[PDB]
């Protein structure tokens, strides 16, 4: 198996900058090369990692031959740096942001956010990732070694050509339905290995996926512990045998190494549409882990971190968000799927602008609301009235979940979110927003089901 790929650990320089360029180049996928595009590289993206109350300069170099942004997916930061849709980046340009950080430690990660674009871009390769540091996490003797015994693990499928092409549309059964694959990746390499420290096992899980949710487990059935989500840190670690992951979520956990025998992550078979298709009816392995007998010295400690309490409900502004598909994308879109796949589709069970939040498909020139600055809001996101699957990721903040799609959150979603699920039923999120964003750079909320975003289901918001 090829080794796993480590996305380089990016830092500052000696004037607090970093650059990122972005631009095309070639990969292979199992013998055949295609046309991909990365951050820094021909495909994916560095670790840009970031210290809380530092201010760095990111320098961005936008290197294709069409206009991008560039999103940092859980980052508490003004809406002018956020890169949503208004942040164009033209093509041969350069745009500088500041990152002032101030959150707690956490892995958050960055990818583009064109308008109508961001399902494509995404596919054709751009993705990175954010290593946030603070003074509490380093305390915590967590394995941190930078791909030794602390790994980024980047899931994501696509679909080729025959031609050895990325196969990427945005077309009516997309934009039901999303755009998914039958071969995986794993930071961009088709089931990797990775050399692993007797001991303890760090992984920073994302799922990079357009649209297909994830759920991680082992091979032998040997248990997670999730320490940390989106937005850092948990109180005390969570033990399960599976950790279901949605589309632009990051959990770290720990896997213990206590003997020589190699296993595998694996995910495992999902219950959303279209998901389970061969070969993703079965558990499909994700990367072998071999145990090797090199210097370690990470643990797994009984108490992690001390999270705010939930802010009392009195008194909370509530927001109502309404998700909806039109009718005729929803039927439309099956009819594809059915027409593609016949049975196995509902296996484990003008569309440009058919998928809505309150009854708009999203418009860049019209914030929906002025959200409150530095006080909590309750926000009530509703899928009822379809059963697709949504990931609802609000920019500029981490959120805690008060319900989610009918329930109070397990354990390991309690914490800090930049995402919660929302499957034909209504969530509840308790989300402050630290940091301003003006009509003209305004904070995004959407499904991270991207053909969904693309197609409509966003709204812009001030603060
Ligand atoms: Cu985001
Ligand atoms: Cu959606
Ligand atoms: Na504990």
């Amino acid at each position: 198996r090829p080794t796993l790929p480590i996305p380089d650990l990016l830092t500052t320089d000696a004037r607090n900058r970093i650059q990122l360029t972005i631009g095309a180049g070639q990969s292979t996928f199992g013998g055949k090369t295609a046309t991909t595009w990365g951050y820094n590289g021909n495909l994916l993206g560095p670790a840009v990692k970031l210290q809380r109350g530092k201010a760095v300069t990111v320098d961005i170099y936008n290197q294709l031959t069409e206009e991008t942004t560039l999103h940092w997916h859980g980052l508490e930061v003004p809406g002018e740096v956020d890169g949503g849709p208004q942040g164009i980046i033209p093509p041969g340009g350069k745009r500088s942001v500041t990152l002032n950080v101030d959150q707690p430690a956490a892995t958050c990660w960055f990818h583009p956010h064109q308008h109508g674009k961001t399902g494509r871009q995404v596919a054709m390769g751009l993705a990175g990732l954010v290593v946030i540091e603070d003074d509490e996490i380093l305390k915590l003797m967590l394995p941190k070694q930078w791909g030794i015994d602390d790994v980024p693990v980047i899931v994501q499928d696509k679909k080729f050509s025959a031609d050895g092409q990325i196969d990427y549309q945005l077309d009516v059964m997309t934009a039901a339905v999303g755009w998914f694959g039958d071969t995986l990746l794993t930071n961009g390499a088709i089931y990797p290995q990775h050399a692993a420290p007797r001991g303890w096992l760090r992984l920073r899980l994302l799922n990079g996926c357009n649209a297909r949710s994830l759920n991680f487990a082992t091979s032998d059935n040997r248990p997670l512990y999730v320490i940390a989500s989106d937005g850092g840190l948990l109180p005390e670690p969570v033990k399960v045998s599976e950790l279901p992951v949605l589309m632009g979520e990051r959990f770290e956990v720990l896997v213990e190494v206590n003997d020589n025998k190699p296993f595998d992550l694996v995910t495992l078979p999902v219950s959303q549409m279209g998901m389970a298709i061969a070969p993703f009816d079965k558990p499909h392995p994700v990367m072998r882990i071999q145990p090797i007998a090199i210097s370690a010295s990470g643990a797994l400690p009984d108490t992690l971190s001390s999270l705010p309490a939930l802010p009392s409900l009195e008194g909370l502004t509530v927001r109502k968000l309404q998700l909806s598909m039109d009718p005729m994308l929803d039927m439309m879109g099956m009819q594809m799927l059915m027409e593609k796949y016949g049975d196995q589709a509902m296996a484990g069970m003008d569309f440009h602008h058919a998928n809505k939040i309150n009854g708009q498909a999203f418009d860049m020139n019209k914030p929906m609301f002025a959200a409150a600055k530095g006080q909590y809001e309750r926000w009530v996101i509703s899928g009822v009235g379809d059963m697709m699957l949504h990931p609802f990721h609000i920019h500029g903040t981490q959120f805690r979940i008060l319900s989610e799609n009918g329930k109070p959150p397990a354990a390991h979603r309690a914490g800090w979110k930049d995402t919660v699920k929302v499957e034909g039923n209504v969530s509840e999120v308790l989300v402050k927003f630290n940091h301003d964003a003006p009509k003209e750079h305004a904070y995004m909320a959407h499904c991270h089901l991207l053909e969904h975003e693309d197609t409509g289901m966003m709204l812009g918001f001030t603060v």
